[PDB]
């Protein structure tokens, strides 16, 4: 997150790591044993992270549970990086609390202008790398699908919508991939991509969850 702030300790319950011997992206919680991540986040030997500020520091609400089983979109395109999403099933239900908490599903899409919450671990530098230990946070408006189009030319897909700012300065970042956008107390958003860090005219690009509920729930009522 760049330009962003800390969220103090397990303020974004239903924030999760994702660890390979070290962390590679964010995720969400959305039940006891479920995670939504990023597409382009998938690799094996994954073990989830819950209950987490510092991630090099047991700090004492950690749950640290490994998956069972990944589910890219069946439609994921790593080359346009349309439908950039993923289901993760936890091999143990996380024991869920007031500082490790699912965040709720959308029953509608969001709307360019509303503000949302983004977190994550990623780089906090446009130029140059500088990771934090800490979960970063970060306040941006969606922005509207024409200036989202007129940011990135032949590349937005209605799976996908902007958000931040196109003056730069605030944006997510590598490392923060697969994490969270919540507006309304909603998951609507994934960090997915955008051309570098919080620089002008390149606002972050993120994967628009409402059109993935059906899959979701479907999803998960049959594993
Ligand atoms: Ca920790």
């Amino acid at each position: 997150i760049v330009g962003g702030y800390t969220c103090g300790a397990n303020t974004v319950p239903y924030q999760v790591s994702l660890n390979s011997g070290y962390h590679f992206c964010g995720g969400s919680l959305i039940n006891s044993q479920w995670v939504v991540s990023a597409a382009h986040c998938y690799k094996s030997g994954i073990q989830v992270r819950l209950g987490e500020d510092n991630i090099n520091v047991v700090e004492g609400n950690e749950q640290f549970i490994s998956a069972s089983k990944s589910i890219v979109h069946p439609s994921y395109n790593s080359n346009t990086l349309n439908n950039d999403i993923m289901l993760i099933k936890l091999k143990s239900a996380a024991s869920l609390n007031s500082r490790v908490a699912s965040i709720s599903l959308p029953t509608s899409c969001a709307s360019a202008g509303t503000q949302c919450l983004i977190s994550g671990w990623g780089n906090t530098k446009s130029s140059g790398t500088s990771y934090p230990d800490v979960l970063k946070c970060l306040k941006a408006p969606i922005l509207s699908d024409s200036s989202c189009k007129s940011a990135y030319p032949g590349q937005i897909t209605s799976n996908m919508f902007c958000a931040g700012y196109l003056e730069g300065g605030k944006d997510s970042c590598q490392g923060d991939s697969g994490g969270p956008v919540v507006c309304s107390g909603k998951l609507q958003g994934i960090v997915s991509w955008g051309s570098g860090c919080a620089q002008k005219n390149k606002p972050g690009v993120y994967t628009k969850v409402c059109n993935y509920v059906s899959w979701i729930k479907q999803t998960i009522a049959s594993n």
